[PDB]
């Protein structure tokens, strides 16, 4: 009775426009008798060269001759003479081509698979050798990852309307008729599955569809708030191991295809925390690899202070494109990554084709005052006074992970902290809550996954970032004499009360051709706070200055 599952057609469902749609004009544009495209198209029926195109029984590129005689064919009994430039193998190029993602139906599918239904695909597509047969692909790549099942027509050798594929779907989603709903732009379609007794919705235009599968399924899809971008499953990332030297080995996350992307994290984060970049970067056509920070996650941890300051960490992340092929990767990096990936445009500019941060700014080196001093002369930098120690500040965030995480991600207006009494009060936690409430940029399970990520090898490395301050500026003297040269970019947080976009003010003085990003009430937590904005402007950015 309750609807549980939902399947959705692709021509003209799922994506937009559909072929025959495309079909239909090229009649009009070429003044062909009317559907004369489509009597060709569906000649001989279950036994005509569509079916066995449809079946997997003969590929696209076998098919075209055959949907060519039909054409003649065709235009031989309405007594007419097909034009001198006729082709179908460049009109289908074309249907083919503009076909693109119904946005609005398949954000509905994914709240439906968000409430736990079980979504597929239920399509007649054929076997693509063509040479543009890419373009496809990467429109069912982007299409399989938001469905449970993708039932092709081809594969299984079976097409819609026959029963045997709707029995075959059943079985597939492992659930009855009446636990069905079924979308499909042909109304023929429907007939055997409303045989069975699932719902049926003919889509005709993509708002009232989804009217009338809001009414049946009692979720609300159309006019729903914006959602968020895809986020990642680390059981389903392929997972990286680099030894970029003995007793240092460095895990990343790696997705897509495309000029190398590397992401850099911050303190206290993880590969995790770029889950709704990476596959948005991966789809504007990047190879992105997000990385695990030395001293986190499953990456190596030594506990020598010295194996965290600026140098040695730059100089591994230098082996590390050594040791997988890479002569070149743009460098994205958020709170300590960013400020790692302004020093390897600054003494490594020939392996950055570009390099972006997220709040960090680049802050020149005092040759005049050490940095402890300048630290000290700003009381909202006061914690990291507090980490200088060690063990000191470790015990108290091992303490209660869960209480760690849920106490510091938290939105602009979730504010539990206050960064400027650390040292005064003993405690980056002394006056905030033994239990935390959940912030709304976070759930459970994301929380539950850092915590078991920093149970590995805890806080020792990580803190080990703050523990270099005199090791990293006699570095950085080195390059005060440099420009950043290459492209760069800088995104500036509103309400990050720590990292203040005034921090980046005289930043131009030393990056001439700067290019700037700003997002309005954004806390520290920039990727996931607004990841939307994140993604628009990272991917304008690299879409103009790192690719060619
Ligand atoms: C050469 O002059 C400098 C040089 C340098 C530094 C300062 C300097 O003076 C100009 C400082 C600057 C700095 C600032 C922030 C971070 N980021 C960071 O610690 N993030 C963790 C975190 C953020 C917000 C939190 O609170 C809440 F969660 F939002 F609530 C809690 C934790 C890093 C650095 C790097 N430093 C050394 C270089
Ligand atoms: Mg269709």
């Amino acid at each position: 009775m309750t609807l549980r599952a939902a399947v959705f057609d692709l021509d003209g469902v799922l994506a937009l426009p559909a072929v025959f749609g495309v079909l239909g004009r090229t009649e009009e544009a070429l003044a062909l008798p009317r559907g004369l495209l489509n009597d060709a198209f569906q000649k001989g029926g279950p036994e005509g060269a569509t079916t066995r195109l449809m079946k997997g029984e003969i590929t696209l590129s076998q098919w075209i001759p055959l949907m060519e005689e039909n054409c003649r064919k065709c235009s031989e009994t309405a007594k007419v003479c097909l034009p001198k430039n006729f082709s179908i193998k460049e009109i289908f190029d074309k249907a083919i081509s503009a076909r693109k993602i119904n946005r609005p139906m398949l954000q509905a599918a994914l709240m439906l698979r968000k409430k736990g239904f079980t979504t597929a695909i239920l399509t007649n597509t054929w076997l693509d050798d063509r040479a543009e047969r890419d373009g496809l692909a990467q429109l069912m790549c982007e299409l399989k990852m938001h469905f449970d099942f993708l039932i092709e027509s081809c594969q299984v050798g079976m097409v819609k309307p026959e029963p045997q594929i709707y029995k075959f779907l059943l079985d597939t989603l492992k659930a009855s008729p009446s636990e069905v709903v079924f979308l499909d732009d042909i109304g023929a379609n429907l007939k055997p599955a409303r045989d069975l007794g699932m719902v049926t919705i003919l889509v005709q235009d993509t708002d009232t569809a989804l009217k009338e599968l809001e009414k049946v399924t009692g979720i609300q899809l159309l006019n729903t708030p914006a959602p968020l971008p895809t986020s990642c499953n680390p059981s389903d990332m392929s997972h990286g191991y680099v030894t970029v030297k003995p007793r240092v080995r460095l895990h990343f996350v790696e997705l897509g295809s495309g000029p190398a992307v590397c992401l850099c994290h911050g303190f206290p984060e993880s590969w995790y925390s770029w889950r709704y970049q990476i596959p948005a970067l991966a789809q504007a056509g990047y190879r992105v690899l997000a990385m695990d920070m030395k001293g986190y996650g499953e990456s190596s941890a030594p506990p020598e202070i010295e194996e965290y300051c600026m140098e040695v960490l730059c100089k591994e992340m230098v082996t590390f494109l050594d040791k997988l092929g890479l002569s070149q990767a743009v460098f994205i990096g958020h709170d300590w990554g960013g400020m790692l990936v302004w020093y390897m445009a600054l003494f490594y500019p020939e392996r950055v084709r570009a390099v972006a941060s997220l709040n960090t700014p680049f802050i020149p080196a005092n040759p005049n005052m050490s940095p402890l001093e300048s630290i000290k002369a700003n009381p909202v930098f006061d914690y990291q006074l507090y980490f200088q120690e060690p063990g000191v500040a470790e015990a108290e965030l091992e303490q209660n992970l869960s209480r760690t995480f849920k106490s510091l991600f938290r939105a602009s207006d979730e504010s539990v902290l206050s960064m400027h009494k650390v040292c005064e009060a003993g405690g980056l936690f002394v006056n905030s809550p033994e239990e935390p409430s959940l912030s709304r940029m976070v759930t459970e399970e994301e929380i539950q996954f850092y915590v078991q990520q920093f149970k590995k090898s805890g806080f020792r490395g990580p803190l080990n970032w703050y523990r270099n301050m005199e090791r990293n500026w006699k570095w950085a003297c080195k390059s005060l004499g440099r420009k950043i040269l290459i492209p760069a970019l800088m995104v500036t947080a509103e309400k990050d009360f720590v990292l203040v976009p005034q921090m980046s003010q005289h930043m131009e003085d030393w990056i001439p051709h700067l290019k700037r990003g700003h997002i309005e009430d954004c806390g520290h937590w920039t990727q996931m706070d607004k990841p939307t904005e994140v993604n628009q402007i990272l991917i304008k950015w690299l879409d103009s200055d790192a690719r060619n």
